[PDB]
């Protein structure tokens, strides 16, 4: 809408106050004008029509229950945005400062939240298995790289592309998350993911086993569940993309950590130049060699440890 950009304030999912930009005409909008062609986010009041109506307010405060995951889909959007713009100089998920969609409130207690092929969408989960899922900054990142990769590798998501597409998105959620520096970590959706339990998460990239998910190419998911596996099979390229960032030594073959940010750069690099929309995990291995050799030369470390965190999950 046209309007003039405001700054209004309100509490996340988890309770905390943070500003939010804003627009104002006649109401203020969550509306945010400072990034890109825009950030959007929208009410869908507990149905599934999409988007539903851009969300309006009348005091620029957002303090109720109700707005709670509204303001952090909102936020933590930008946040994205940013992790985007400032470290791999992209420019929203298309490179060309696309606008930014988001609606929360889908559906009656839905325990997801998707990108919908326009657009990002969250459930409010059923209060038993996941709260209103936007609270999770790695969850929305997660989402938002869904866009990313679909406009650059696009990788199919089915099979073994799928499980790289998942875990692109867990390895972006993550470093968005550590680029916030809010209770970084390398587990998935541990915010909003069983209110009732403590210190689980949904997935966890350090240890996929914990949640049953393989560490090991050998230990792959090659039934028709879950698209061919791909939230299972991400463990596989999740603990790799851990160990490249963080080190270990996993069934015996130790790699040589080499920290988040060239992790990062490498991973961005392979999705936007090497990746195809049927990669498959030796191609991942050879897309991630490439970019690192193309980052940090082939007599680097940066490369010897990628070839060091494949074999370790059995991947060549
Ligand atoms: C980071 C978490 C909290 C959310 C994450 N959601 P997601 O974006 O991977 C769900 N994916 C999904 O709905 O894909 C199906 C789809 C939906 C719309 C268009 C095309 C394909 C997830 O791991 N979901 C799990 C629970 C799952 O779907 O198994
Ligand atoms: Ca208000
Ligand atoms: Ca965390
Ligand atoms: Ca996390
Ligand atoms: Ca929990
Ligand atoms: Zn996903």
């Amino acid at each position: 809408i046209t309007g003039t950009s405001t700054v209004g304030v309100g509490r996340g999912v988890l309770g905390d106050q943070k500003n939010i930009n804003t627009t104002y005409s006649t109401y203020y909008y969550l509306q945010d004008n400072t990034r890109g062609n825009g950030i959007f986010t929208y009410d869908a009041k507990y149905r599934t029509t999409l988007p539903g109506s851009l969300w309006a307010d009348a005091d620029n405060q957002f303090f109720a229950s109700y707005d709670a995951p509204a303001v952090d889909a909102h936020y933590y959007a930008g946040v994205t945005y940013d992790y985007y713009k400032n470290v791999h100089n992209r420019l929203s998920y298309d490179g060309n400062n696309a606008a930014i969609r988001s609606s929360v409130h889908y559906s009656q207690g839905y325990n997801n939240a998707f990108w919908n092929g326009s657009q990002m969408v969250y459930g409010d989960g059923d209060g038993q298995t996941f709260i209103p899922l936007s609270g999770g900054i790695d969850v929305v990142a997660h989402e938002l790289t869904h866009a990313v990769t679909d406009y650059t590798a696009g990788l199919i998501y089915q099979n073994e592309s799928g499980a790289i597409n998942e875990a692109i998105s867990d390895i972006f959620g993550t470093l968005v998350e550590f680029y916030a520096n809010k209770n970084p970590d390398w587990e998935i959706g541990e915010d909003v993911y069983t209110p009732g339990i403590s210190g689980d998460s949904l997935r966890s990239m350090s240890d996929p086993a914990k949640y049953g998910d393989p560490d090991h190419y050998s230990k792959r998911y090659t039934g028709t569940q879950d698209n061919g596996g791909v939230h299972i099979n991400s463990g596989i390229i999740n603990k790799a993309a851990y160990l490249i960032s963080q080190g270990g030594t996993h069934y015996g073959v130790s790699v040589v950590g080499i920290g988040r940010d060239k992790l990062g750069k490498i991973f961005y690099r392979a999705l936007t130049q090497y990746l195809t929309p049927t990669s498959n995990f030796s191609q991942l291995r050879a897309a991630a060699v490439q970019s690192a050799t193309d980052l940090y030369g082939s007599t680097s470390q940066e490369v010897a440890s990628v070839k060091q965190a494949f074999d370790a999950v059995g991947v060549k």
